[PDB]
Order: C-alpha cells, then structure tokens, then sequence
C-alpha cells in the first residue's frame, strides 16, 4: 500500500465463522508472507519497545504457538534472546505450571524452571490477545521466577473480550484493535 | 562450520527418557535464548540455503510449532516470506490435510488452500528431524500445491531413524547429527 502500519493492517485477513459460527477470525498469515509486512509488523513492535524500555529488556517470551513467530524474531532485531512459555507436557526438565480457560475446557501452560533468573526484565509476545487465557497465565509463570514483567505485546486485540483488563496491572500494547 | 556452529551446538540440551523412556530429548530451547547462538543457526541455514539454491527460493515453510521459531528468521534473513503448515483445526478457511503415523495411531496436518501457487519453490523449517514422518507429511502437502520442495532443514538431526530416506528424493540438510 505505502505505510508500514497499513502493510500490516492490509495483510490481517478477515474470516467470518471460524473456528464457530458469529466470530471473525483475524489471520496473521498473510503478514509472514509478505516480507515486507512482516519487517514492517517487526520494527513496529521493535520500535514501541525500544522507545518505551530505552534498550532495557532481558528477553522476550514467546507463547505458543502462534507468538513463536514473531517472539523470536522480534528478540533479534532488539538484540535479545527468547524464552518460551509452552502448552503443558511440550518442555523437558523441571517446570512451573498454570491453568487457564480454553474452550468449554481447561488447559495448562508451563516453562521451565531455568528459563529465567530472578529479577529480569520480560516482554511477552503473542499474535493476539483475545480473552486473554494463555497471556495472564503466562504472566503468572514469570512473575513466580521473580521476573519483572514490563508488558505484553500484541500485533492485534479483539476489544470486545476484554483480554486487556484480565492483564492489569500488566501493560499491555497492541499494534492493531478489532472487535 | 566451527565457531559459529559451536555456539550453536553448546546450546543443544539433551534430557534422557523424556517424554518416554529411553527417548534422549534434544533441547533447542537454550539457542533461543542465546542472542548470538540463534543469530549463528539462522546465518548458517541461510548461508546453506544460499550456497546451494542462490535465489531460486521463493518461500519458507515453517512446522508447527517448533519450526515456527525458526522459519519467520530464516525467511526474513533470505528476503523471503514465510508460510505455515499446522496441527489440523488451527488454520482458517479453505485447507488441505493429510494423516500420518506416530508412535501408536495418526497425527493430521494441514495447510491454506492459497498458501502458494504452482511451481513456486520451499524449503522446509522444523527444529528436529526424526522417523521424517513431520516433514514428509509436509512435503505431501506442499506437492498437493504444486509446489516445488527444493529441500528440508534442521538444527538436529537422529541419523538411526533414517528421516532422510522417507525424503529423497527431497535433500535434506542439518546442523548437527545424532544416533
Ligand atoms: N529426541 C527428540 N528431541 C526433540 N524433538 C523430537 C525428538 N524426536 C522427535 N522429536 C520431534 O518430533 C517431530 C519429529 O518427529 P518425526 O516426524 O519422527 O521426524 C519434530 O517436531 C521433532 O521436533
């Protein structure tokens, strides 16, 4: 198109009634298509934080699935490793582990206990924040290793669920807002 | 390729009988977390990639979810975009999926129907080839495209499995190699 905020809203594609009828699901997949979107979805991102935290950052953590796409990715370009909060039974060794909502179920995620040391300074990444489950999960891991949890980050927000207040005190920031 | 190539292998956990016995559960997890060992398998796969196919790859296809740390980076690095093959159920609209066998019973996997066009060119990201039985189903997928699947790629390698036989004649290259 021309802007980078409007490569990256172009390339959220639209679909009506998946996975159940009455929801529009929000599609990143074009985004890592186009490389151009995809640098363009990265140093918007990249950009927020390093003028928020100043170059001040430990690690990204990645959530699965989806956030490992642009976690990693994003650490780079900020020069930072990645740490990665993972579906329950995904990760060998020692872990901590919390529930949350999935469905009409309960699930679990988990990290391992190694994965950070205490006191360090935490970006959590995922595509979209929609009711919130895995993201305050993933908050509550890090927090019981004694991270500093600076925000959470992602490319879109579905307001309506209100994932965003099911996060404070976390910061959270969005690149892109839909219902 | 040694310096870089130790950072990458340094970083490489091996956790005996997880997630059954007798299994050895290779770790990439520490690479990730690891600024420099990350950005050294990435320069390595796309120096490989570069060194054999110059520029006639077209896209990276990434494997849920592990595959999906790695594919955005490598594809980024080449120029390129990034296309995912997922877990079947995770992706919307239109796909096309297959079964495969694992260790007792069938795993599925799917990919977009527009994903890409005939005769364009992929390589294959997952962090790990074992039977092949992943990355197989992947490049069945990929065909049902009509796509070209110039080759697979690694970090690790279990050469006892023979993934590479279930390949061919698709290459396939790794890091590092394992029993
Ligand atoms: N020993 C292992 N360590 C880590 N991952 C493994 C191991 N064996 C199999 N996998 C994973 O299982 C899938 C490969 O299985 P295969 O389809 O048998 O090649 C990949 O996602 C690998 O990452």
């Amino acid at each position: 198109a021309d802007s980078e905020l409007q490569l990256v809203e172009q390339r959220i594609r639209s679909f009506p009634d998946f996975p159940t009828p009455g929801v529009v699901f929000r599609d990143i997949s074009p985004v890592l298509k186009d490389p151009a979107s995809f640098r363009a979805a990265i140093g918007l991102l990249a950009r927020h934080l390093k003028a928020t935290h100043g170059g001040r950052i430990d690690y990204i953590a990645g959530l699965d699935s989806r956030g490992f796409l642009f976690g990693p990715s994003l650490a780079q370009e900020l020069g930072l490793g990645c740490v990665l909060i993972r579906k329950r039974g995904k990760l060998p060794g020692p872990t901590l582990w919390a529930s949350y909502s999935l469905e009409y179920g309960k699930a679990e995620l988990e990290i391992q206990k190694d994965a950070l040391e205490p006191g360090q300074r935490v970006v959590v990444v995922d595509d979209l924040l929609a009711t919130g489950g895995t993201m305050n999960a993933a908050c509550e891991l890090l927090g019981r290793l004694q991270a500093e949890v600076l925000e959470c980050v992602s490319l879109v927000e579905l307001t309506s669920l209100k994932g965003r207040e099911k996060l404070a005190p976390v910061p959270f920031f969005s690149l892109l807002q839909y219902e």
